[PDB]
């Protein structure tokens, strides 16, 4: 049980606590490795730590921002969401700059979303406005988030499965996309689609790093 191993493991654990700690995790790993003269032999561990930090940042942002949209509730789901969004689009003051939406659609239709401002988590009523606008865009395209997945909703409220690549290209569309919907609602923003990462993939990445630390 060498002290460097405990330090690296604590650095990984601390980096998983918050987005700021994840942004600084790779720097801390480099400090520990250089202080132990473990570079350039441990360069691969540092590269994996940087990539893991990016994965952890998106995981923390998506998880912390809890989705409160109507899963099963439908009926007149389209018009009600559109009206709530026409309201959210007047009460737009007090929204930060550099707004970014990170969205991942898996091959199994699983969806993850994160709203960020200049690299910082959007919280509170600001987050409520952004999520309401996203729910409005979803309703306009007859879409809902149920069970952590994107589903198509019929007028009566029937839930059907959706095609992932179709939704991926719909998000980035110039006319029917999220960015256009937000802009027409008075919100300047950037949409950055990222690859969906299932839990087991993140667990494998973490296990790789941990095994290299314990080696």
């Amino acid at each position: 049980s060498n002290a460097t191993r405990d330090a690296l493991l604590k650095a990984m654990q601390v980096g998983e606590t918050s987005i700021e700690a994840a942004e600084y995790m790779a720097t801390r790993f480099e400090q520990i490795l250089t202080k132990a003269k473990l570079l350039p032999e441990c360069n691969d561990m540092l590269e994996k730590i940087k990539e893991y930090a990016q994965f952890v940042k998106f995981k923390l942002l998506s998880s912390a921002q809890v989705w409160s949209g109507q899963e099963r509730p439908t009926s007149d789901y389209q018009n009600t969401q559109e009206n709530k969004a026409e309201f959210l689009a007047s009460h737009l003051e007090g929204l930060p700059s550099g707004l970014k939406l990170e969205v991942a659609i898996g091959d199994d239709a699983k969806i993850l979303r994160g709203f960020s401002s200049n690299g910082k988590m959007v919280e509170g009523d600001q987050l409520k406005t952004m999520d309401g606008l996203l729910e409005g865009w979803l309703a306009k395209n007859s879409l809902a988030i149920s069970g952590g997945a994107v589903v198509k909703i019929d007028n009566t409220g029937n839930q059907t499965k959706v095609d992932p690549q179709e939704i991926r290209q719909l998000i980035n569309d110039s006319e029917k996309g999220v960015a256009k919907y937000f802009a027409d609602k008075g919100v300047g923003m950037e949409v950055a689609q990222r690859t969906y990462q299932e839990p087991k993939a993140l667990e494998t990445k973490r296990e790789e790093i941990r095994q290299e630390i314990e080696s």
